[PDB]
């Protein structure tokens, strides 16, 4: 699967808003993760004991994951699908450090979809959460391989 440059143009317009302030972009992100798929945050060890969402507003260490996953997301999409080489430690380490199921990438997927459609209905219609889930789509097409080539089932 292929996405166009417009597709991928849709995609960096609304990623540069999220780089505004990706710090804030990926507590809500996460928070949506482990409210909606509570097993998630159990992969977590430094913030797994977290209750509450106001606990997790109040984490230092959440919000530096955060920060984390989304940089590195933001540089697989700047890739435009030319990503091998982003993809390769990073499917190495959620396959057999993290073991990270592709139904987690998924709920992920969805959380950053859930969280781009509240906060930026200026540049996520329906047209941009095609193009982006597209290229979320890709994403897990392609850990999905190297999860196999890996050994790991997902």
């Amino acid at each position: 699967m292929v996405l166009s440059e417009g597709e991928w143009q849709l995609v960096l317009h609304v990623w540069a808003k999220v780089e505004a302030d990706v710090a804030g972009h990926g507590q809500d992100i996460l928070i949506r993760l482990f409210k909606s798929h509570p097993e998630t945050l159990e992969k977590f060890d430094r913030f797994k004991h977290l209750k509450t969402e106001a606990e997790m507003k109040a984490s230092e260490d959440l919000k530096k994951a955060g920060v984390t996953v989304l940089t590195a997301l933001g540089a697989i999409l700047k890739k435009k699908g030319h990503h091998e080489a982003e993809l390769k430690p990073l499917a190495q380490s959620h396959a057999t450090k993290h073991k990270i199921p592709i139904k987690y990438l998924e709920f992920i997927s969805e959380a950053i979809i859930h969280v781009l459609h509240s906060r930026h209905p200026g540049n996520f219609g329906a047209d941009a959460q095609g193009a982006m889930n597209k290229a979320l789509e890709l994403f897990r097409k392609d850990i999905a391989a190297k999860y196999k080539e890996l050994g790991y089932q997902g």
